[PDB]
């Protein structure tokens, strides 16, 4: 795997961008706290939306333009990449009220940090435009890249917009989880940042620009983050906690999840009246129901043959949208998403 | 005053910056909420950082020079300034734990808003991004302003950090009020938003970008920023919330105020305990007693004496420091400040 070996190269690079990011004394308390922040939130995950930068550049990249400079900027992007998603989810968090992430409390959850969390979120979306003027600054694609991240930035917050929409605390909303709304939100709230954002971030470093290339790539990526988020959705409620690091609270949190709506699909009128009584609440009892209700329902089952589809489908975008772009650079990322 | 007339103009322009804002159904309901979060958080203050924008490039910029266009794009960017402010001030009441702001309750009191209030702070700082490239994309200081944004974020957050690294919840901080320690805390967490941002801003579209200039501009705002947050501090217990807008909450919060400052320097080993024994706790009867002492060390009497020693301190590096801007540019805002 072209990301399993990249792994360990791309975390080593972590201590050199928390030196650059706390290298005047009289913030020094502020920068200690920044370099808390940085360790406990950026690290810990999977890397794979900033590996893809790396491994994408070095497959649209002559090796001979593959200079040490041109590689550590690749790396720094990369790395930018994960600090937009961490300062997503420290925030993301709060909001959906969750407990753990990545196997440890939440960065909220910690005595002592509390709602002062929503700042060092804050401090994270900086760094990446700490981090684009100090290493990209006199490079052609500088402008390209700030207003990739910020329109990545935008779209991202107005997807959360629309989740925490359709998700109202204490109101029935199943009348809303419809797979045209659920098709919207997930557009907007991941796949932009998570498969577009790294893969154009790669294009415009290795000087591909164009409208119709950017376009044609989007077409693949938004199809990928679509089965991303569904899976995400799954794994919430029928994923194990030792493995997605992370427990599910989409029930509770009366969120469309990709779950309900196929729910709603497949529900006689009594199921109908199950789901309206147990959904979107915070007893433990009423989410059980909810489950075995899932479970009635082979919605599991759905899933896999969901899985199924949606790779074919990809793998036809592939095959339609690729072109010029080198196959492999969508392949190793499918591969990465489909289990 | 200059202020006070072109103060209607400057708000009836925010009308067409929600329209071009609010201009893709599928993300209808998203874009309804942001119009509810503009007209809630940006209009209702007095527009000082915004109109600050404006006064300065119609004073900055040659009058055949001041068309339609670039007029129309000064304005956009005193209402981005506006933004930026309603974007940290929407979390700063969430991690100050605040009650009202601008004579209503605060945007995440609100029933059915809470922490959902996180990701409209976050909308209103894309929406930034979003006016600086439908107006000023073609423009030569683009990068110039994007980057000054940024900055100046970047700057405000950091001193975020330090305010409440200094006030920490259900912990006696006296040792850290340092009159060293507040200088730093009030540099970076309004001193650059509030004062360098919008002359910078009108700088950069006046085509005025030397490093020279803009340190020397720098020296007088940083100074007035320093005198601005000073008397937010003395107004946040001695001014009437009928004018402030707002409620109090430096002492139940533990910060590092000019106030406790100043106390500390003045308290006879007996007065140091009471202060201890009473600050940064949420009992009215202890709030009452800090008040009390404050009032003993004739704090108010102290304050009117130091805005004195400050308008002529700031008076004397305008005298310095203006050339060869027009002295009226920093004139102007020392008026709405010093009152
Ligand atoms: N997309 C942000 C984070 C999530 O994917 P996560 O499951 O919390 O990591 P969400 O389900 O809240 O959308
Ligand atoms: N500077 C941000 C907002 C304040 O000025 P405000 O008094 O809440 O408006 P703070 O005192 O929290 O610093
Ligand atoms: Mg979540
Ligand atoms: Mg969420
Ligand atoms: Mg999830
Ligand atoms: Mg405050
Ligand atoms: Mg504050
Ligand atoms: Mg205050």
């Amino acid at each position: 795997d072209v990301y399993a070996q990249e792994k360990q190269d791309f975390v080593q690079h972590f201590s050199q961008i928390v030196r650059v990011l706390t290298e005047h004394p009289e913030i020094g308390d502020a920068i200690a706290r920044l370099k808390e922040v940085l360790e406990y939130n950026t690290i810990g995950g999977k890397y794979n939306r900033g590996l893809t930068v790396v491994v994408a550049f070095r497959e649209l990249v002559e090796p001979r333009k593959q200079d040490a400079d041109s590689l550590q900027r690749a790396w720094t992007v990369g790395w930018c990449v994960e600090l937009l998603q961490a300062f997503f989810l420290v925030a993301d968090d709060i909001m959906d009220s969750s407990l753990t992430r990545r196997g440890q409390i939440c960065w909220y959850q910690k005595p002592g940090v509390g709602l002062d969390a929503i700042n060092d979120a804050n401090l994270l979306e900086a760094c990446i435009y700490r981090l684009l003027k100090l290493y990209c600054r006199e490079q052609p694609y500088y402008l390209n890249l700030i207003e990739l991240f910020l329109q990545s930035s935008y779209q991202t917050e107005i997807g959360q917009t629309l989740d925490l929409l359709t998700a109202p605390q204490g109101n029935v909303d199943l009348v809303r989880f419809t797979e045209k709304r659920y098709k919207s939100i997930v557009k907007y709230k991941t796949a932009f940042y998570s498969f577009y954002l790294p893969i154009a971030a790669a294009m415009y470093m290795a000087g591909i620009d164009g409208e119709k290339e950017h376009a044609n790539a989007k077409k693949i990526l938004l199809e990928m983050g679509e089965f991303a988020q569904i899976q995400d959705d799954y794994l919430d409620l029928f994923g194990d906690p030792s493995v997605t690091g992370k427990i599910g609270t989409d029930i509770q949190d009366n969120k469309c999840s990709w779950l309900v709506v196929q729910c709603l699909q497949r529900a006689t009128p009594e199921q109908y009246q199950i789901l309206k009584e147990n959904y979107g609440q915070k007893e433990a009892e009423k989410v059980a129901r909810v489950k075995a209700l899932y479970e009635e329902l082979d919605l599991p089952a759905v899933f896999l043959q969901y899985e199924e589809d949606s790779y074919s489908h990809i793998m036809a975008l592939i095959e339609q949208y690729a072109a010029p772009l080198p196959p492999a650079v969508f392949l190793g990322l499918a591969r990465k998403i489909y289990k």
